[PDB]
This record gives C-alpha cells, sequence and structure tokens, in this order.
C-alpha cells in the first residue's frame, strides 16, 4: 500500500491521473519524482521549469554543479539528484526531443531508467514541449517499465484521450 490517490489503473504496474506533477509531488512526497530533463539539466520550461520553480531554483543550482563535475547526460540517460521539497529524490531522465530531431527509438532507453526504482511519480517522457506523441509515449512506458509508475498528466483533455485510446 502506498499514498498515491485517485489514479486509474492501466496495467499491473502503470497508473495514471490528471494532475499537476508539482502539486502531486508536494502532497505525496514520493520517494522518486521524475523530471523531463535535457542533457544540460537546464530546467527552463515544461515539466522541468515547473519542478525547478517549485524548488525556488535549488534544483537548478544543484544541477549546474552536477554538470560542471560530470558533463552532460546522454539522450536516453538519467541521473539521480535531490528531490528538494518535492520528493526524496529526483530522477532526471532525458527523453528524445523531437523538436531537436532526436531519434524517437531512444524513448525506450529513457523509460528503462525507471526500472532502477521500485515506485515513481512521473510525467510522460518526450511529451509536451519535447514534441513526441503522448499516446506513443504511454505505449512505450507500459511496454518498458516493470516497476510501479504513477503518471501525472497535466492537461485534462489529453488525459481523457490517453485513457479512452488505451489498448
Ligand atoms: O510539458 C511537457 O514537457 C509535457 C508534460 N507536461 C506536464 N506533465 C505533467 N505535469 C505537468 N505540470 C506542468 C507544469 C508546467 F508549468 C508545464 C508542464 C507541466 C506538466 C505538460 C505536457 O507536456
Amino acid at each position: 500500500v502506498n499514498s498515491f490517490s485517485g489514479y486509474l489503473k492501466l496495467t499491473d504496474n502503470v497508473y495514471i491521473k490528471n494532475a499537476d506533477i508539482v502539486e502531486e509531488a508536494k502532497k505525496v512526497k514520493p520517494t522518486v519524482v521524475v523530471n523531463a530533463a535535457n542533457v544540460y539539466l537546464k530546467h527552463g520550461g515544461g515539466v522541468a521549469g515547473a519542478l525547478n520553480k517549485a524548488t525556488n531554483n535549488a534544483m537548478q543550482v544543484e544541477s549546474d554543479d552536477y554538470i560542471a563535475t560530470n558533463g552532460p547526460l546522454k539522450v536516453g540517460g538519467s541521473c539521480v539528484l535531490s528531490g528538494h521539497n518535492l520528493a526524496k529524490h529526483c530522477l532526471h531522465v532525458v527523453g528524445p526531443n523531437v523538436n531537436k530531431g532526436e531519434d524517437i527509438q531512444l524513448l525506450k532507453s529513457a523509460y528503462e531508467n525507471f526500472n532502477q526504482h521500485e515506485v515513481l511519480l512521473a510525467p510522460l517522457l518526450s511529451a509536451g514541449i519535447f514534441g513526441a506523441d503522448p499516446i506513443h509515449s504511454l505505449r512505450v512506458c507500459v511496454d518498458t517499465v516493470r516497476t510501479n509508475v504513477y503518471l501525472a498528466v497535466f492537461d485534462k483533455n489529453l488525459y481523457d484521450k490517453l485513457v479512452s485510446s488505451f489498448l
């Protein structure tokens, strides 16, 4: 038993809700919140900008130190950093950004990072400003992640389409 509430169960291990991940993160304090990161951990907009704003820019400060030490992530890769006031940990995961021409096949590699964590609150990778089809992202999530994932979808309209078209 865990504290996630109001989710629709899609599969054995994947759940979904119309929610603002920032507000869901502040209420659940999950062990892991996933950020829709880029390779530079520049949290300017989308989910990343919202999560970072909710940390009063502490996420960005920590991220800049991480990059200065380690260099950029790989597309499809991840790193674990602090969850600040939102979660114990933040798993920064880089999905491919279609608006940069990145290979959508890397989306599966991106979701594989979730399997290193037993339970996660997450957005749909490569959705929103990353330009991928959220219905495809949900399919890859379901077919790749084996650990327990609670997907927060900000847009109510989108959420209804994802549920209604789910196979
Ligand atoms: O923007 C993207 O990268 C993806 C995923 N994204 C989200 N998904 C779940 N919760 C979200 N809270 C937000 C607050 C914001 F200010 C901006 C985006 C979100 C958001 C929105 C749709 O497309």
